[PDB]
């Protein structure tokens, strides 16, 4: 069935989070997803498959809402403004989303498979930003937005949009 | 105070993180990793937080070190532009070791202040070492843009050329 395998999925991100990746067991996935420990079983062969699809979804959830800034842009100039907005954004409220991401980084390093899901999920992002930018920049783009993002999880020093805007605009070049 | 004893198992400690992640780090495992009595753990460490803080403090002054040594024979602008594009396009800064020992990092520090200030110090580091050449604004979208390329260059399919990331470096050098 569709909609439990999808609850114990996202159980799993979510039990990633509180309890980090070793820590995690079918009994507290089950336990976060309101299912028999007994079905833990079916619709997954280990836990290391299971950990396997859940940070696929979770890819699949980070493109949808990537693409989400740009539905609305239909060339460069408003391609650095929503680049813009998502390290903005992003500045003002650390996206609950990115210490699992940087984990996905270093576990790719060591499981080719998650590695083949994280390459996967760069092309996505590229391909986004290739419609208004060649390759080189698109790859340049993503690398700084994601850099960005993660500078501000330590930085103390606000900056400005404009002050992001116009290192965007120096990146597009 | 036996300094030299001290290190081995501040040492032992990042290397029993990356084995069993920080929520299964005891002292007796890190005692077996450093070659030392157990007895040792007590005398230098209050309890395991500060064992960690002091272990994830080293381990940004190692990341440091290689940091600043990227740039030993850099004196200009251009030459720190060449010095940037080496460190990404080495493949030694994130290295799968460095990588989830820097996860495991930036995720306690969400959860633990002193963390977080150990990391803010470290990027407070990164930041001084480019202000040599570079504008206080120029460093740090440089520092966020060396960020991301090491990852990108790491995971990638196809991974940037060389001169390719050395064209971008100069791009958010302004």
């Amino acid at each position: 069935d569709p909609q439990r395998r999808e609850k114990i999925i996202q159980a799993t991100l979510e039990a990633v989070k509180l309890y980090g990746i070793h820590a995690v067991t079918h009994r507290k996935i089950a336990t976060l997803a309101g299912v028999p420990l007994g079905s833990m079983t079916y619709y997954f062969s280990g836990i290391d498959e299971l950990l396997l699809e859940a940070f696929s979804s979770f890819t699949e959830i980070m493109s949808r809402q990537y693409q989400a800034f740009f539905s609305d842009v239909s060339d460069a100039p408003g391609a650095c403004q929503a680049i813009t907005d998502m390290i903005y954004s992003s500045q003002v409220a650390t996206p609950d989303n990115m210490e699992l991401m940087y984990q996905l980084y270093a576990l790719a390093s060591r499981k080719p498979l998650l590695k083949t899901v994280m390459q996967n999920w760069m092309q996505r992002s590229q391909q986004t930003l290739e419609q208004w930018f060649e390759p080189g920049t698109a790859r340049a783009l993503d690398a700084f937005i994601e850099g960005m993002t993660l500078h501000f999880v330590t930085d103390r020093k606000p900056l400005s949009r404009e002050e992001i805007l116009r290192m965007v605009e120096r990146v597009a070049g």
